[PDB]
DNA sequence: TCCTCCCCTAC
DNA sequence: TAAGGTAGGGGAGGA
């Protein structure tokens, strides 16, 4: 009530800023036709492209709002508009009772008086009802509402109605006690929009006054006008800038191709000069220069300039947590409106929106779609990564000084930013997110920011609701739970199937012995001809009968399998494979109809199991019991600090709050009676999976995984192509490496949303919640692939085992590749080690039981078989190395480098190398040793070469870094650690993250560790000895101190009063970093080299007295 | 020697 | 207030 009043106000106030930047809501043609889509051209209304949506309240063209959404378009002249249209917001009323529903519908109708529009009887399947195969719906009451304000107040007042459900007691029942549950009244409104009018951003549309009607006849998106821009700041020394205080020095920024650079003479020495920067033929980019006066001089210019250009797209680079906000204080101090000026503001998020222009925050894109490591998401890598240049550095330190000292290369670096910026978002984010668009109910700045498991039910709700089924509720997870009388501290399902089996070289050219079973090489003989024609068939999708070389094909190869199981014990050139599920778990919920709503307890069939895993306390419902009356006992503060009581009983914390104490009190009980905190114990368990249920779910799932195998397939197309045609130099291809690039990464893009489809039944507050399926995806999987491993542990070795991937080496004499040949001339491709694998997953994990409808109408079901798990091959590669682990039998899991024939990097993973922060000598060191092992001609020669680099670097550490120029030194001893949250939220623990992270806030000001994510950068000392490490972190900012700065706190933290020497190398602990250097050396190669048989290539590194021992 | 925390990788 | 999942390496503390 009365708050209308404000939102028509701010939506009038939209409504001109989308008039100054070109959208003047639009109205299409009156007209009472009975229009046919095929003739839309025939139609009066406009043509555009969807680029944008909104929710607004409109005025009538009582004296409330009318909800609806404006929706803006680009058309097909070159102008933009906006249409509007509105839609009553509503959700519904479930009751227990079917028979008394006009009951009900009498009591809310008057109830809710107030605020109540409408009011109807509408019908949807629920699959929590019996029977609803054979047809039966649920029944409900339609709640519709003028606006979402009122519809807010009707959810206020059943509030109380639903909580109290959940005389004469010698003893026609009342109408509130039927109203078991409200329903959809939390779907966001532009979302309900989109979904009912099944009206999407990216599609193109003609406006009429029936609808927008979808032009399925144009091809390709509009051009939007794209702007990309990124500003520099005045920092302090050591410090992080203040909107404050400092001074935007310069903004640069790019519009459909062409630079601009916007410097303030109140700090750049000199009017700045047009000029040509251009990383590559395909990124040109042209600059103008604006040199003006002071901040304000920049800031107007900007603001006329985006008034001028109407940007539909905005992107930026981490510019919501940063530039944004900086520019929006240095407006208000300077008296300007940011809002007024170019329409921009802070939503709820603290995000920065406009109502016209979507704010493309191109660093939401790589840490949620780029599938970068942590360590890779920062602008430079992400350009040499994505746009394959390498991007202006400069020691943000000096960007000040450069100001005045060098202004030109300053303004040299920040063109660069922008120029990545703007290409980055323009190659990758656009076209990806966009098309994300046109089949996810979200417009572009959500599209962007919504995590995964939200994009994933979005479109699950599409699919929902075009089938007339009501959404459940989002989930809510439980106070506590129990297994056999003990609190459940955290309880889950036993994940992947992970397996370190052997360390070491591995080389196309050094060889291996092998140790052949003649018993699996008779079951493949058994299996070949029934394999092979699977391959035909199901791999390739064609008939034996078309194929010319089915006989020749099978005797090579049973050849080969005859020589290998007389010589099963043999010695060659190793192939070095990897093999690889393809999409594992959607295809095993796909294959199995694993949804959420088909996991039926008892009532009401496939039988499938899993494995859930307990952590409990030792303790028992009597010390649980007793705990509790321990704590009755006791006081503590009121969380709401919007009341004047202080002091709470513990039963007036929410039962919430009531369970962490009790854990905390009750796992100290534990420990000191029992005497550990957790008990860990794994359950195999069953469950059904009915087979006929409601397919939504997992069609879903089968829909968008097919979306992604196509990216997938030309993806290996343009792979494919490349190696022959384009690999003929001279060549500019070059552009085929840029295919796969772009679409390696689209097929990537979806990866993270597509296997999110099985996280989503277990993520917070998920409408569709299931243990069970998640659980039973992953025991599958394990399954199969210990099944995959089993095999080839017996005809070659198996290096390593993750979730759904085996990397192997398999003797040169297995048959390899072959190509069948048809009548028509074309190749069907084979991969023998491949085949062989998929041809026994379809024997074994096939579904057979696999119902469908075939006849809705008549209910009818036709079953069939379904398996469309398979592993793909790649390589073979021309080396691996795998490292061990210090402690003995244990190996490493999940780290290792492998080497394409042409010598380069084909993957590494784990390493510190990749990772973000780290230790930054070995970070190097990893750098520097890996592709050493691709030296040598015989084993312990290869292990030989890459001991000389090992001595290289044991001596800059052992020589205590005199080797070393001190800017080089201070950068390969630095450990880089980020701090997750703040400082404050980790009372009570002991990290050299929380000590550098205290110093530095005294050295340099508590301003310096007051937001999340802070970056400590430290080095270790000597002084004070004895001081636990976590003691002797030292804030490597202090050596650029100026003198009489450093030397209070070197001495403050030295605790040694006397020091004079302020030399950075007097106050490392060398001890520490050689030993570090020496762990590495050990489980990269010392200790594989041992396991090979090959003595101490590293003596300087002294083996584990274990592995001594194991010697003799 | 083991567990536990945290960050960040691998699936 | 919005929010996919589990398995693992390894530094560092302490039971
Ligand atoms: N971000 C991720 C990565 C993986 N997984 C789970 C589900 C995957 O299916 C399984 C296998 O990991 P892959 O990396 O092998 O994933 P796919 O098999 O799904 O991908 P690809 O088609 O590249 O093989 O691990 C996951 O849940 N979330
Ligand atoms: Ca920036
Ligand atoms: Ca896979
Ligand atoms: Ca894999
Ligand atoms: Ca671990
Ligand atoms: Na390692």
């Amino acid at each position: 009530y009365a708050l209308s009043a404000q939102q028509l106000l701010n939506a009038s106030k939209i409504d001109d800023i989308d008039s100054m930047m070109g959208f003047e809501r639009y109205v299409p043609p009156q007209y009472n036709g009975r229009f046919d889509a095929k003739d839309i051209d025939q139609i009066p209304g406009r043509v555009g492209w969807l680029t944008n949506m909104h929710a607004t309240l409109v005025s009538q063209e009582t004296n409330q709002g009318i909800s609806g959404v404006d929706f803006y378009f680009l058309d097909e002249e070159g102008g933009s508009f906006k249409s509007t249209v509105v839609y009553d917001p509503y959700f519904f009323i479930a009751c227990n009772d079917e028979s008394r529903v006009n009951d009900v519908e009498e009591l809310v109708k008057k109830y809710l008086e107030s605020c109540l529009k409408s009011l109807q009887i509408i019908r949807k399947e629920d699959l929590t009802m019996d029977n609803h195969l054979l047809g039966l719906q649920k029944t409900l009451i339609k709640l519709s509402f003028v606006n979402s304000n009122q519809l807010f107040e009707a959810r206020k007042l059943l509030r109380p109605i639903l909580q109290d459900n959940a005389r004469n007691i010698y003893n026609k029942v009342d109408a509130k006690h039927l109203i078991e549950d409200i329903r959809e009244y939390d779907v966001p409104y532009h979302v309900r929009v989109s979904i009912d009018k099944d009206i999407r951003v990216g599609k193109w549309y003609k406006v009429t006054q029936q609808g927008f009607i979808e032009d399925t006849r144009k091809i390709a998106f509009a051009d939007p006008v794209v702007m990309a821009f990124d500003i520099e700041t005045t920092k302090p020394p050591l410090k992080f800038p203040d909107s404050a205080v400092d001074q935007i020095m310069m903004i640069s920024y790019m519009i459909d191709g062409e630079g601009f650079l916007i410097t303030n003479r109140e700090i750049i020495s000199e009017d700045i000069e047009d000029f040509e920067y251009t990383p590559k033929p395909e990124y040109p980019g042209f600059f103008t220069i604006f040199n003006e006066n002071d901040e304000v001089a920049l800031l107007q210019r900007f603001f006329e300039h985006i008034r001028d250009v109407r940007p539909t797209v905005i992107s930026t680079f981490n510019g919501d947590f940063f530039d944004w906000p900086f520019i929006h204080n240095r407006s208000k101090i300077h008296g300007l409106d940011m809002f007024d000026e170019i329409g921009f503001a802070p939503d709820a998020e603290g995000e920065y929106k406009s109502s016209y222009c979507s704010h493309m925050d191109c660093f939401r894109w790589v840490k949620r779609d780029s599938y970068l490591p942590q360590g890779s998401q920062g602008l430079k890598a992400v350009t040499q990564s994505k746009l394959g240049y390498n991007p202006i550095e400069l020691d943000p330190e000096l960007m000040t000084p450069y100001a005045f000292e060098k202004p030109q290369h300053l303004s040299e670096y920040s063109v660069s930013d922008a120029v990545a910026t703007y290409y980055l978002y323009m190659k990758y984010v656009h076209p990806f997110i966009f098309s994300l668009c046109t089949i996810i109910p979200l417009n572009p700045d959500e599209t962007l920011r919504k995590g995964t498991g939200t994009l994933c039910e979005m479109l699950l709700m599409v699919q929902a609701y075009q089938h007339n089924i009501l959404l459940p509720n989002k989930h809510t997870d439980p106070i506590e739970r129990f297994y056999d009388g003990h609190l459940l501290e955290s309880e889950t399902y036993v994940g992947g199937h992970v397996e370190s089996l052997e360390a070491g070289v591995f080389r196309s050219d050094l060889k291996n012995e092998f140790k052949i079973d003649p018993s699996a090489i008779d079951e493949l003989l058994q299996e070949l001809p029934e394999a092979l024609k699977f391959s035909v068939e199901v791999e390739n999708k064609s008939s034996v009968d078309k194929v010319t070389n089915f006989e020749e094909i099978k005797n090579q190869i049973t050849q080969k399998l005859l020589e290998l199981k007389e010589n099963n014990i043999r010695n060659e050139l190793p192939l070095i494979y990897h093999v690889d599920v393809a999409s594992m778990y959607p295809n095993i919920m796909t294959t199995n109809r694993l949804q959420p709503d088909s996991i039926k307890a008892e009532r009401d069939a496939r039988k499938l199991k899993w494995a859930w895993r307990g952590e409990f306390f030792p303790s028992k419902m009597d010390e649980y019991n007793m705990i509790k009356r321990a704590l009755q006992n006791e006081t503590f503060p009121n969380k709401n600090k919007f009341s004047k009581k202080k002091v709470l009983t513990f039963d007036e914390l929410s039962y919430a709050d009531q369970v962490i104490h009790i854990k905390k009190r009750l796992t100290e009980y534990s420990r000191k009676v029992y005497h550990r905190v957790k008990v860990s114990e794994i359950v195999e368990r069953e469950a059904i999976v009915c087979q006929r249920e409601n397919p939504f779910y997992v069609d879903t799932v089968k829909s968008f995984r097919d979306r992604r195998y196509e990216f997938k397939g030309l993806a290996k197309t343009w792979k494919g192509n490349l190696s022959k045609i384009d690999p003929s130099d001279k060549h500019a291809r070059d552009e085929a490496k840029k295919m796969i690039v772009l679409y390696d990464s689209l097929q990537l893009a979806h990866k993270v949303i597509l296997n999110s489809f099985y996280g989503y039944v277990m993520r917070k507050g998920s409408r569709w919640y299931s243990m069970e399926m998640a659980g039973i995806t992953c025991l599958t999987g394990a399954t199969i692939i210990q099944m995959a491993r089993a095999l080839v542990e017996r005809v070659g070795r198996p290096l390593e085992l993750d979730t759904d991937g085996i990397w192997c080496i398999l003797p040169k004499s297995f048959p390899e590749t072959y190509f069948f040949t048809l009548e028509n001339g074309k190749k069907l491709y084979l991969s023998y080690p491949c085949s062989m694998l998929n041809y026994r997953v379809h024997q074994k994990f096939t579904n057979h039981q696999y119902q469908e409808l075939k006849d809705p109408l008549n209910y009818i079901y036709e079953t069939h078989s379904e398996n469309t798990i398979f592993f793909e091959v790649d390589g073979p590669y021309k080396a691996m190395i795998l490292p061990s682990s210090k402690e003995e039998g244990k190996g490493i899991k999940k780290r290792y480098a492998v080497f394409n024939e042409d010598g380069s990097l084909a993957e590494l993973k784990g390493f510190e190398l990749k990772r973000r922060g780290e230790l930054q000598l070995i970070k190097n060191f990893q750098s520097d040793i890996f592709k050493v092992f691709l030296e040598g001609d015989t084993l312990e020669g290869c292990y030989s070469a890459v001991a000389s680099v090992c001595n290289r670097w044991l001596d800059v550490l052992d020589s205590h870094g005199l080797m070393l120029e001190d800017e080089d030194l201070v950068s390969l001893i630095c450990e880089n650690r980020s701090m997750s949250k703040t400082l404050k939220e980790y009372e009570g623990q002991k990290s050299t993250s929380i000590t550098t992270a205290r110093r530095l806030g005294d050295f340099l000001g508590e301003d310096m560790v007051k937001d999340k994510g802070l970056q400590c950068k430290y080095i270790i000392s000597s002084k004070p000895f004895n001081a636990p490490v976590t003691e002797r972190a030292i804030p490597v900012a202090i050596f650029s101190a100026d003198i009489p700065i450093k030397r209070s706190f070197l001495r403050r933290w030295t605790l040694d009063p006397s020091l004079e020497d302020l030399d950075i190398r007097t106050i490392i602990d060398w001890g520490y970093y050689r030993e570090r250097l020496g762990s590495a050396i050990q489980k990269i190669i010392t200790i594989p080299a041992a396991l090979q048989g090959v003595s101490n290539p590293v003596p300087r590194v002294e083996h584990p007295d274990w592995l001594k021992r194991k010697i003799a």
